[PDB]
């Protein structure tokens, strides 16, 4: 499923993420626009062993469980498939674990190179939220 960018704060929005940890929505739209454009189902597999799923491109090393990485934590608790659903649950329980632990928004390569200086507030601005 794809993601408008108004859609996906106001589910996201619905989901707490608004100042979780002390991060603005705003973020956590800009994080999944340049990490999958959107897409529930984005998928990148790395020379590693490991595979970053879903909408926020989350890591099989340390996140979920896809029985085929190599040094395995899941510490999300969740197969990584639970990722690729088109519902953003299991997703945003997921970003909440990660984000407590040692957060930076840090952990997400795409809103430290993309979304970190700017004015991420400009991913809402228009949306009913």
């Amino acid at each position: 499923k794809v993601f408008g960018r108004c859609e996906l704060a106001a589910a996201m929005k619905r989901h707490g993420l608004d100042n979780y940890r002390g991060y603005s929505l705003g973020n956590w739209v800009c994080a999944a626009k340049f990490e999958s454009n959107f897409n529930t189902q984005a998928t990148n597999r790395n020379t590693d062993g490991s595979t970053d799923y879903g909408i926020l491109q989350i890591n099989s090393r340390w996140w979920c469980n896809d029985g085929r990485t190599p040094g395995s934590r899941n510490l999300c608790n969740i197969p990584c498939s639970a990722l690729l659903s088109s519902d953003i649950t299991a997703s945003v329980n997921c970003a909440k674990k990660i984000v407590s632990d040692g957060n930076g928004m840090n952990a997400w390569v795409a809103w430290r190179n993309r979304c970190k200086g700017t004015d991420v507030q400009a991913w809402i601005r228009g949306c009913r939220l």
